[PDB]
């Protein structure tokens, strides 16, 4: 089993890429993919690009080169279920772009042409990243991850995308693009992200902790699924 | 010299996948790529998917995997220009994202981190692409063309895509995404867009006349550039 590793906090690629043994480096797209073994298990890692496009580039890269046999995507996302807090580690079940529309033939809303409404995470990951984030004594909460290329900053981004999708827990800009990828790949994934800030509720107190529990959730959940 | 290829309308690849010489197929991500000589120059052909990432996951796999020395990218568009008129031809001399937001930390409007506000198409293939039109007797029109993963019409959208982008003279789903993915890859690209629909004013039947056209223009400028 190789399993793919695609992390958006540059602290936490670092940890895991330190981790890695029999380190190699692979430079391509203007990428840079390290594989290895952690603890034993063969993984590939990758810092995402930014944005829809660049996440879809890197995936893309990793997935061909490497043909993993899963994909751990991580990171940060603001939260939108108010029930959320910072800190708490969201797991999609599902992931759907919020700025996809084409609505006017008959797509239903976030769907593109050729592919499913919503990119579903595989029920085994699902599982094992939640007793995994349990196991660290952190807070898990399972659903519906949207993304888009933009920083939703504002009280009307934030209405649009709770009208279009009063379900959807998180969101951020590269995780559908990358379930997007690991779809028309046919490779399983789990999308996890550690919630920065919340809709309508310190930078290193957050990202110093995040980085580093999300590479130790990571790093447990390979030898879990290993 | 091997010349990249990647068009939008299905006949077009059609027509120029039946004229490639000792022709091999490539499947790679879900992906078909073919592979040979048209008229004696080295091309690599492929089909672009709908939406930004789609099209950037076959992008990534054909400079990847075939390393061309230059993109040509066509396909169709809706005007925007008043004066474009069904037909004509739009040759990119730049690309941008109509729906990237990030300007909450100072990216100008469709800007997103890492990149370049807009993707420059290369002025001599801008230049062959605009000679090649001209003497197959069509209207070749130069500007810029903004890209997003939504179809267009009209209303709140259109004015929207006018406000942000005065400048822009056509839109449609993929010319961005795939120029970002050549930027990534340092590989010079030129985007082309037969104009299919204005703004304000039968698609099959549009498509039926202007992908062979499209064939033409693309074989002409693959020679041009050999
Ligand atoms: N509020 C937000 N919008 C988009 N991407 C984000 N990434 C982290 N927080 C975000
Ligand atoms: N008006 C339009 N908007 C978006 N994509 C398009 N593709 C062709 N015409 C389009």
């Amino acid at each position: 089993m190789k399993i793919g590793i695609i992390g958006a906090m540059e602290e936490e690629v670092t940890l895991l890429r330190d981790k890695i043994e029999n380190r190699q480096t692979i430079s391509l797209g203007g990428c840079e993919i390290y594989t290895g073994q952690l603890n034993g298990t063969e993984v590939a890692l990758l810092k995402s690009g930014i944005g829809k496009v660049a996440a879809a580039l890197g995936a893309t890269l990793l997935l061909e080169h490497c043909k993993p046999d899963v994909i751990i995507n991580t990171g940060s996302a603001g939260g939108l279920a108010p029930t959320l807090k910072v800190g708490d580690i969201v797991v999609s079940d599902e992931a759907r772009y919020h700025d996809a529309d084409v609505t006017a033939f008959g797509y239903e809303y976030g769907q593109l042409p050729g592919c499913p409404a919503g990119f579903k995470a595989d029920d085994k990951l699902i599982a094992a990243a939640e007793a995994c984030i349990a196991e660290l004594n952190l807070n898990a909460v399972r659903g519906l991850i949207v993304s888009g290329d933009a920083f939703i900053n504002g009280s009307v981004g934030l209405a649009k995308i709770r009208h279009n999708f009063p379900q959807a827990i998180a969101v951020e800009m590269e995780a559908t693009a990358i379930a997007h990828v690991c779809h028309n790949f046919n490779v399983p994934f789990v999308v996890v992200r550690a919630i920065s800030d919340v809709a309508d509720q310190s930078f290193d107190e957050f990202l110093a902790v995040a980085a580093k529990q999300s590479s130790l959730m990571v790093e447990s959940l390979v030898q879990k699924l290993a």
